[PDB]
C-alpha cells in the first residue's frame, strides 16, 4: 500500500474504534472528570476536528501496548480486560452517569490501570492516581494497581483510597459547568482546540 | 507487594525467557551479524553480566509492543509469529548454522515483518535494522520484507525486498567469528554493558 | 456560547468550504503540484485527518485577508476574483487536467494576481509561491503576473513575467502521479500533518 | 517602481489618514488607553505622525478588518465601522469622546471589536478590554465581543460591563493632563517619537 | 510641552527640510554614495520621507558642524556650506549633479568633510570616502580633508584622489535606472522604506 | 585472550568472591544499615541482577588498593585485615545477627576502613563515618580510623564515638520494614534497580 | 599634516582652554561639589596627569556640541553663555565661596540651562547631572531649570526647578573639603585616570 | 597523630623510595625515554625540588594499586615484581647503561617471557596513550621478552592490551640522543601543564 | 647554561635563604600568626614539601620588589630594612616569643610592609593589614604603612590601630591548638599541603 | 594625602621622565621596535606622554630592574644602565642610535635585558627579541641574555644573533617616514594616543 499495509490497518481500525463510541447526552467518561472541561465539551462540539486524535502516535503506541500487556493478564492473573461499567450521582439535581473502562480487573477484587509516558519524572502522576481513585469508586473495588510502562523504568503503584462521592460531584459540575480550564497547567500545550480556545494558557 | 505483583510476573518471565535460549557452538544469530563482535563474544563468555539486559526498561517496553502488534498480525493478517529457522553457510573452511526468529511471517508468496520500537523517529529506516531484515529474507527464502517502526513520534514503515547475497552473509560472518571490526557502528559502545571492561570501546 | 457567536461561524463556514472541494479523477490542482505529493495523495486518502487544517489559524487569517484585499481589487482594478480554469496535459500516456484558482485577474492583455501573507518577511518571493503563479501564467495564458505579501514586517510585490513550460508542467505532473520528489521542499515534513504516519519525513 | 498594487494600497492609506482631522478637544477612545504624551505628540508632530501610515501590521490590520466586517455585513445584520461620540465636561471644558466601532449589531445590542495580533500571548490584552468597555458606554450597548485573529490562534471574548463615566473622565483627565506616560511599559519600544521623547522608558 | 529648546531645534529642522526644493534632473553627490530606491522613495513618497528630520543622530550631527564652523570661519579661513552644481552627460541625457561641502578654503583649494559617528570602527567608512572625492571633482579641488568626531577618537584623513568623471556617470546611471539596491548592505537595517520595499536585504 | 589474560583472571576471581557471600535469613550487614532498604531488598529477590555489581570497573579498582593499603598495614603495623565478626540484636521482638567485616584492625585496638573516591569532595562523607562508627559497635574498639585514598588527595579522620546499639537498632529496622528510601538523595542515581523501582526519585 | 590640519587645531586650542583656568583657594566649583573628592584633589596635585583629560575624544565631542547649541541658543534666545557668578557658604566655621559658570541663562525672570552630550540616552536624566542643575539654581538664585540632553539615540529636556536647600550644598561642600566618601558616584573611578594610584578605587 | 597515623607512614615510606635512588651519571631510565628532556634533567639539578613530586596523590594512589595487583600476580601466574634489569646502548660513541624496572614479569609461559605494565589514571579517555606503549616496547628490548601486556585500572574502565612489538635498538638510540642533548622538548604536548618545573622552564607551551 | 645563569643564581640564592632559617623552640613568627596553623604544622613536619615554595615565581617576583623598594627607603626615607624583633607572650600559662621581621621602618616610629600582588583586587587585605597591627605591637609603633605595588595600581594605606595583646594571645592559641584551620577560606586553594590535609576545604 | 611614599616614587618618576630631552638626529632602540607613530607622537604631544610616567605596570617595571640591577653589579661584577650610541646612515643625513642596556658582563661581553610582564604566554616576544639583537650591533656584543620575570614563570633565554646594519637602518627608515604603523597589531589597545590617530587598529 502507499501508506503501508500494516500502517494502513492500524489507522482504519483505530479510526472505526474512535468513531464506535457516541456519547449518550448525560454521561460523564471518569477520563473526563481528569481533563480540562472546555476539551471535554470541545471533542463534543467539534468532532470532526476531534478525530485528528486517532492519529497520535503515541497513542497508537498506547494502544498497542495496552493489548500486548492485556493479553498477559488474562492468561496469568485470569483478569478481565476492557471492563465497562456505569453508576450514577446527582449534580445539582440532575441524574448523571459516570462511564468508565478499566484496562483489567481481577476477582476480594483488583482494578488495574496501565499507563506509558515517555518520561519518567514525578510518577505517579496525580491525574493517573485520581483516575484509577474513580474507577475503585466505579467497580466498588477495595484494591488498585496503577503501573507505568516507560522506557526509563518500569514502577508500580498501589493505590487502595477510593474517591470519596462528595468530590466527584464536585469534579462532575466542574465538567458540566466549565468552571476551571485547564484543569492542570501542562494540558494546553499538546490539546488540539488550543487554536480556538480562548481559554488557552500561555 | 515488594516489586508489585505485575512487575514480579514480567520481570520473572523475561529472565525465564531468556536463559531458555541457549545457542550453539558454531550458531550464529542474525542480530550478531549486525552488530559488534566483541558484544556477541562477551554475551557469551560473560553471561551472567549479560543477564542485566534482561531487565532494561525499553527492552520490556520493546517485548510487550511485539506481543501487542504480533497479536493484531495473527489475527487480522494469518501471519505465523516469532518464527525460528537455520539455515548453514560454509565460513572459512567450516560449517556455522545462522538462526534467525522473525517477528512475524505472511503467507500471501511470503512476507517478513520486523516490528522496532525507539523513543526517536530520527534517522529512519537504520541501517543496521535493514540489514537484519535483509538477512532474513535470504534466511526465510521470503519475497518482500516489511519493516515498521511504532515509536511515540511517528509511525513509519518500509518496504524492504532485496535479500543481501550469501557472500556478503558470509562477510559478516567472518567479522562475527574472527572479532574483525569492533565495534561494528559507532553508537554502540554507549550503551553497551561490557564497555566497563572492553578495550576497543570507542571515547 | 461555547465558542463564541463570531468564530463559530467562521469555522462553520471554513469547514462547509472544505468539505465542498469534490476532487475529480485525473485532476491535479495547481496548489498540488507545488506541494509535496505524498502529502496531496494523503489528502485524498486520510480526509478525516485532513479536515484539521480546516482548524489552523494563519489560514483563517489568510482567509480573511483575501478577502479583505479582494474586495479592494474588484471596485477598483476592476478584477475578476476566486477565478476558476482548467487545461489538459498528456502526461506519460494518459490525460490529465490541471485545474487553478487564480485570487485575482485584471483584464486590460490579462495580469493574474496571487495574494500571500507570511508570518515573516524573510526570503521573499519564495520560489514556491513563485512557481506557483508562474503556473498559473501557463493555465491562463497570461503574460503579467503579479506576488504580493501582506507581513507584519513588511508589505512587497514582485512582478512575475515568466510562465513555466509545458514540459517542466509535465515533469511536476509525474511527481504528483509517481510519489517522487517527497517531499519538494524540505521545510515542508516541519509543519504536515501527516508527518505523524510518513515514512519519507525528513528528521 | 513601487508595485501597482501597493502604490495603491498607500495612496488610499495616506488619503484616509489626511482626511481624519481632530478637532480641539476630541479624544478618540484609542488615545484613552494609549500613552497621553503620544496622543499630544501626534497633535504637535502632524508630519511624523504621519509615518505611522505605512506601519505594515497597521495595513495588514486593516485589510483583515475590511473582510471580516465585510462577512459581518453579509451574515449577522451588523453595521460596520459606526461613528458616534459623547461629549463631557472635563474641568468646565468640554470634549469630544469619539469612537469608531468596527462594527455594531443591533438586536438589544453588541459591539464588536476586531483585533490582530502577531502573537496569541496575554489574550485579552487589558487595553484592548477597556476600549471595548469605553465603547459600551459610548454606544450605551450591554454587551461587547472583542474577537483576535492571530497565526497562533483565533479566540474571542464576551465583555459586557461598560466603564463608568467617572472612570472615562479620570482616563480624559489624564490624557489632556498628561499624567502617566507611558501607560505601558510596552510603548516605548515602538513609539515613532521615542527619539524626542523625555519620558521615554530606557 | 516638548520643552523650549527640542521644539526650536525641531520646527527649524523641519522647515529647513521642507525649504530643499530638488529640480526635476538634478541628483545630489550624497545620492551618488546612496541606495538607488531609497532616493527615489524619498522623492516618490515625500511625506514618509519626513521622518529623517527627527533623526536624533542627524541633529546632533548638525549642532556639530554650527559649533565647528566658527573655529573653520575664524581660523581657517574658510567658507561653509559651499553650495554648487556641475554637469555630466548620462546616456545622451544631461544631467545636473549637485553638492554641498562643509567647509572649502582657497588658496590651490581644500575641501573639508566633518562626521560623527557612535564608533570609530572602519575608519575611513568608503561612502564617506567616495562622497569627498565626488566633491573633490565637483569643486575640481586638488585636496581633500575628512575628520570624524567620535566618542572613542578624533580622526583625520586626507583624500587628495578624485573620482574619474567616468566613474560618476556609471553612479548617476546606478540612481536613474535603480541599477544595484541597496548600493551597501547595511542600508536596509536602517531604512525608513525598507517597511514598502521589495529589494530589502532580509 | 579475548578479554585479556590479566583482566580474565580479576573478574573470575570478583565473581566468585561475590558469590560466595550467601546471607542467612536474619543476618543484616553493617553496609546495609547505611544503604536504601529497597537497594537492599534487591541485592537478594534480583540476585541475578545484582552480579552485574561485580562489573563496576570502580569496585575493581577500589578492591585492588584495599588489597595494597591492607598489605601495607599488615607488614608495618601488625594488623589483622578482613576481618568478620557477627553480634546479635533484638528488633520488634526478634534476634538478628549484625554482620560486619573491617578493612584492617591493628593491636586497645584501632578498626580502620579504607575509602576510594574518584573526588575529595566533602570529606568524610556521612555515610562511611556511620559505617566506621557502627563497626566501633560491632568490634567493640576503642579507635576508628577512615582514611581516603583519592586522586586529588589522602585525607585521614579519627573517629572514636560509636553508634549507641538504639541507633542501631531504629537502621535495622528501616531495613527490615522498608521505612525511607532511598536513605541518602544521591543513591537513586547510581542504583542498577532504579530501572524497575518505584520510589526512585526524579 | 602628522596628526592633522583641523585636530592639531582643536588639539593645541583645547590644551590652552584648559591651562585658561587656575583654581582660587577657599573656592568649590559646582562641577566639583558633584564629583569624587579625591578626584578633585588629584586635579590640583597632578595636573601633568590631570592634563591627559584635554585628548578625551568625548570631551572634545563635548565642547564642540556645547558650542554650537550655544550659538542657537544666544542667536534666537538672546541666551547669555558662560556665566560666572559665586555665593558664600559657612563651612567649618570658615568661609568658603562656591563658584559657577552656566552654560546659557534665559529671561523670560531667569532660566538656567545646563546642556549634556552623552554617548546613551540610557537613564536620563541622570541622577548627578540633575543634581548639578539643582545647584545652579541655588548658585543663580534661579527658580526654573532646563537640563537638555544630545544623544545620538535621543534628544531629551527636562525641567528641574526646585533648587537645593543650602545645609545640603554645605554638606556636599564638607566632603569636597574633608575628602570624605569617595567616591561620590560608584561608576566614577571606571573612567577616573587617576584610578592607578588612588587607594579609594572601588574595585 | 596530627598528620593521621597511616597518612604519615605511607608519606614517610614513599619518600624514602624516592631518595633511594640516586641516578649515575651514565645511566638513562626508560621512564626517562617517553618524556621531556627538559624535565629529566630538572629532575637531576633541582633535586629539592623534584622531591615535592613524591606528595602527588595520584603517585601514592598509583603505588598501592600496583602493590595490591602486583600481589595478585605474584600468586596466580607466577610472576616476578618489580623487576630490575638493564641493558646497554651506544650513543655517540659513548656508551650508556639503559635501566628499567618492569611492574611484572612472567618468565616462562609456554616458552614466552611476558613484561606487563600496569597504569591508573582517573580517566579512560584514549587508551591505550602513546607514551605508554612506547614504554612497554622499550621494556620488551631491555628484557627481551616476547609478549607485553599493558592493563589500565580506571574507575570508568579495565582494559587490557597485548603489545608484542619491541621498539628497534635504533629508535631507542634515537629517544636516548633527545634526552642527553635536550633536543625536543617537550616530548608531547600535554606536559609541561603538569610540569613542576613549569615555573622555571623556558621551553614550556603556553 | 641549561636552566640560564642568571635565574640559576637566583634559585640558589632562594633556596639559600630559606635553609637557612634555624626555627627557635618556643617561637611563633607573625607571618605564621596570620595564616592557617595546619599550614603552620605542615612547615615544620615536611621541610622537604615546603621547600617547594623557594620556586614559587611570584615569591620571586615578590622579593626582587622588596629589594628595589627597599633600596629606595634607606636612600631617601633613612629607614632601617629588614629589622627583626622579639616579643615575649604568655599562652594559658606557657611563654612563647612573638618574632617578625618589618621590612622597613622609619624612627615615634613608622613600620612599613610592602605587599605585591597581581591584582589589585579588594586592597587593603585583611590579613596584610593583620600582620602590620601586629608588627606595630612587636615594635610599639605608633604608625604603619601597607603600600601595594601592582601591575594595575599602586595603592598605600595608614594603618595606626595596633592589635592588643588579648587578640594576639587568642591567635598564638590557634597557631597551637590547631583551631581556626583554615584562618581564611581561600588559603587551601593555594596551599600545597591540601594533598595531604583533611580540613582542606572543598 | 596620596600616602608618603606613592608621593616619592610618583615625584621621581616625573623628574626622570622629564630630564630625557631627545637631541634633533636620535632615535633610541627602544623607539625602533615601536609604533613610528607613537614615538612621533611623543615627541609633538609631550604634555599627554607624560600620563605614561603614571603606568603602574612601568612604575612596579622599574622597582624590580632596580631590585634586579643590585645583584647583578653585586655577584656578576656587571655595569648596570649602560648607555651608548652608533651612527648610522639613512637617507644620506646622520643619525644618532641612541641605548641603554639594562646590564652588561665584561669579561668577551654580555647584554643582559630584564622583562616583566603579568603574563609568560609567549615568551620570548619577538619585538623583546629584536631589542636586544640591536642591543647586540650597538655594544658590539657576542652574547646576549632576555631574562622575564613574570607571576607564572622565570624564564631565561639566550639571544646572540646581532641584528643586521641594513635592516636596522630599514627599520630606522620606517621610524622616521612614518612608513609601517603600528609596528606591531597589540600596540593600539595600551596606546595613549589612540584617541587621536587615525593609524588606529579597529
Ligand atoms: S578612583 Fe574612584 S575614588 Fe579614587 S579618585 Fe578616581 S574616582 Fe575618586
Ligand atoms: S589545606 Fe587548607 S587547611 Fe589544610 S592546610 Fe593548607 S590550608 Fe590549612
Ligand atoms: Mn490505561
Ligand atoms: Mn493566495
Ligand atoms: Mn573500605
Ligand atoms: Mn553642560
Ligand atoms: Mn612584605
Amino acid at each position: 500500500y502507499f501508506q503501508g499495509m500494516i500502517t494502513e490497518f492500524l489507522l482504519k481500525k483505530k479510526l472505526e474504534e474512535h468513531l464506535s463510541h457516541v456519547k449518550e447526552e448525560n454521561t460523564i467518561y471518569v477520563t473526563d472528570l481528569v481533563r480540562c472541561p472546555r476539551r471535554v465539551r470541545y471533542e463534543s462540539e467539534y468532532k470532526e476536528l476531534a478525530i485528528s486524535q486517532v492519529y497520535a502516535p503515541s497513542a497508537i503506541l498506547g494502544d498497542i501496548l495496552h493489548l500486548g500487556l492485556e493479553s498477559v493478564l488474562k492468561g496469568n492473573f485470569n483478569a478481565e480486560t476492557e471492563v465497562e461499567t456505569l453508576r450514577e450521582i446527582n449534580v445539582g439535581g440532575k441524574v448523571y452517569k459516570i462511564k468508565g473502562r478499566a484496562d483489567a480487573i481481577i476477582r476480594k477484587s483488583i482494578v488495574i490501570e496501565i499507563k506509558t509516558s515517555r518520561s519518567d519524572k514525578g510518577l505517579p502522576l496525580i491525574h493517573h492516581k485520581m483516575q484509577l481513585q474513580i474507577y475503585l469508586w466505579l467497580f466498588s473495588a477495595e484494591k488498585g494497581i496503577l503501573v507505568y510502562i516507560t522506557p526509563d523504568r518500569i514502577a508500580e503503584y498501589e493505590i487502595n483510597e477510593p474517591l470519596d462521592e462528595a468530590t466527584i460531584v464536585r469534579l462532575a459540575e466542574d465538567t458540566i459547568m466549565l468552571q476551571n480550564s485547564p484543569r492542570f497547567n501542562w494540558e494546553c500545550k499538546y490539546c488540539i482546540f488550543s487554536v480556538i480556545c480562548p481559554a488557552k494558557l500561555t
